[PDB]
């Protein structure tokens, strides 16, 4: 918990982003964020335009519990600093209501971000696309190591800032344009391991299966929801057969863009034993150096 709450009296309304069973999230804008400035609240002034900020705020009528998972995540936001994680600006814990306070991303989603762009034979390149996953996994080896489990990871989660700068998110939104992403069994299935679905065992080595249905959506630049051949029941069949690992299930395509050996690594992502999925660390240098490297 950081010792002083950012003053709400700075917080400018612009826009409600959205919402979910927690409450809300707004767009505000800082007002003379100049005089604000400080080593407590470190924000990057750019005179002549507006600061803006995302604010997530809990519901005055929340529940004891609703009230102490969103202090828990006020405390997990607190740790986070690392390039690749959406970053705690302030929060407002004396008073109702709760709010936790991050940097706005003008691009927005990756997803978003990448069904606008189109494959460099608005472009983007291969190069490119490896460095926006090594960054997911840079971000992901971050939380791992300390000792944090996503389960939701996929490139409808991550932001994108400026000079290609992705940051991994979890909003807690219900957001209708991912509807379909999920399915009521409220689960993510998709992007889920075998052991997931069939026990609810998600470990960072379910992250690692997740990581690489994210790899594969990168490399498709999200024009396919992963497994679209599939209704949401046969995914769960399918995960059965993952379980039966007699060869029978299905495993997503190597997107055209992708090569053998990285579409190999996603392969090892998916392995059934959950301790020889890659660890991302592994994933991260990867990408970074022997897929970055052979190019
Ligand atoms: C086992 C469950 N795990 C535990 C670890 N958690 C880590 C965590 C928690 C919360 C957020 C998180 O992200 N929270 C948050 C906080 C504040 C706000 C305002 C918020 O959401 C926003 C909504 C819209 C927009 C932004 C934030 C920035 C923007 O440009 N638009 C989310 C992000 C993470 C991450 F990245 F590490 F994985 C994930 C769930």
């Amino acid at each position: 918990m950081p010792r002083v709450d950012f003053p709400r009296s700075r917080l400018r309304f612009k826009e409600k982003l959205g919402e979910g069973q927690f409450g809300e999230v707004h767009l505000c804008e800082v007002d003379s964020p100049q005089d604000l400035v400080s080593l407590d609240f470190p924000l990057n002034v750019r005179k002549g335009h507006p600061l803006l900020v995302a604010v997530k705020i809990l519901r005055p009528d929340a529940t004891k519990n609703a009230r102490n998972d969103f202090l828990k995540e006020v405390k997990i936001m607190s740790r986070l600093k690392d390039p690749n994680i959406i970053r705690l600006l302030g929060v407002c814990v004396q008073d109702d209501p709760l709010c936790m306070i991050t940097d706005y991303m003008e691009n927005g989603d990756l997803n978003q971000f990448l069904s606008a762009h189109q494959l460099e034979d608005p472009t983007i390149s291969y190069p490119m696309l490896l460095h926006v996953a090594a960054q997911i996994a840079s971000g992901m080896r971050y939380l791992a190591t300390l000792n944090f489990v996503h389960r939701d990871l996929a490139t409808r989660n991550c932001l994108v800032g400026e000079n290609f700068t992705i940051k991994i998110a979890d909003f807690g939104m219900s957001r209708n344009l991912y509807a379909g992403d999920y399915y009521r069994v409220v689960l993510p299935i998709r992007w889920m391991a075998w052991e997931c679905i069939l026990m609810g065992k998600f470990t960072t080595a379910s992250d690692v299966w997740a990581f690489g249905v994210t790899l594969w959506e990168v490399l498709m630049l999200c024009r396919a929801q992963p497994f679209g051949q599939l209704t949401d029941e046969q995914v769960i069949e399918n995960a059965g057969e993952f379980f039966r690992d007699q060869g029978r299930q299905v495993y997503l395509s190597r997107p055209p863009a992708c090569p053998q050996g990285l579409y190999e690594l996603m392969l090892r992502c998916w392995s059934r034993e959950s301790e020889q999925r890659p660890p991302f660390s592994q994933l991260h240098r990867f990408l970074a150096e022997d897929a970055l490297n052979t190019v």
